[PDB]
């Protein structure tokens, strides 16, 4: 049994077709403590990034702020003792996927500042998907974005850098009933169609659609080839740059919250249309 049995995938696989299980899927019925993880653990998983960076802003990714318990991935935060970082847990697939794809996560976001994500990077980072992305944070002042998951992708040219995400308002997603994300578990898709089509579902429902180089890839950094590449899923907690350059950061006392401070992934799960048999 899984943990997403009779939970329907909404995205459509094509006339003909059904929605084949990937075994990168995962619903973290195991145990694989902090140090170590588990056997299981690493049939599909790394600690880290697709690389040795250990992250934006104030992040630095720690191993031991991942862990797999009581049928969750639990990514968790810490300050770094003496400084003005902050540890944060980051797993990444060993391999990665291609469109068309059906991805999607069953999480609950941290009660922080951070960035709780659930993404796709290219192993060049010149390629991103944003499944779940967005900050739960309660504080007084920071209730929109409580409110908010960013559904969002990136096309990069690392040198010179260059950075192009979609930015109209329906990039930034409520449900108009006032709904705090962090509040419990909710289930957020993307269908990567092919290189020009994303299709983003909360909780069943399609609520955005990314079509055509114009919102894909209007500065043409992608040479003509859209969102093509490989792409690694990593879940992690991100300190942004966006965010902390400009003050807005975790405190201590946030970070000390046993009850705040930690991202909990109920389930990862990824289909691949194939024909009916
Ligand atoms: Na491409
Ligand atoms: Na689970």
């Amino acid at each position: 049994a899984a943990d997403w049995d009779g939970v329907p995938v909404p995205a459509n696989p094509g006339s003909g077709k059904t929605w084949e299980l990937h075994p990168l899927s995962d619903d973290f019925n195991y145990e694989a403590p902090a140090a170590g993880k588990s056997t299981r653990f690493y049939e599909r998983w790394k600690e880290g990034f697709i690389n040795p960076w250990t992250g934006p802003g104030l992040t630095e990714w720690h191993p031991h702020y991942s862990y797999v318990s009581g049928g969750k991935l639990a990514i968790t935060s810490g300050r770094k003792p003496g400084t003005n970082q902050v540890y944060l847990g980051s797993i990444t697939s060993k391999a990665p996927l291609t469109y068309p794809v059906y991805m999607e996560a069953r999480a609950k976001l941290s009660n922080m500042v951070l960035a709780s994500d659930f993404w796709f990077l290219s192993a060049d980072s010149t390629e991103e998907i944003d499944v779940i992305e967005a900050y739960g944070s309660d504080r007084p002042g920071q209730e929109w974005y409580a409110e908010r998951l960013h559904l969002s992708h990136h096309v990069f040219i690392r040198d010179p850098f260059q950075d192009y995400q979609p930015t109209d308002a329906g990039s930034w997603y409520a449900d108009g009933k006032g709904t705090k994300w962090r509040d419990a578990f909710h289930r957020v898709g993307v269908y990567w169609r092919d290189p020009w089509h994303l299709e983003y579902y909360v909780d069943g429902k399609l609520v955005r659609t990314v079509s055509g180089q114009d919102i894909i890839d209007p500065n043409g950094f992608t040479g003509g080839t859209g969102l093509s590449k490989p792409m690694y899923a990593i879940i992690n907690m991100e300190d942004q740059n966006w965010r902390s350059d400009n003050g807005i950061t975790p405190t201590d006392a946030e970070l000390a919250d046993p009850n705040r401070n930690t991202y909990y992934v109920d389930w990862v799960r990824f289909y691949k249309p194939v024909p009916i048999n």
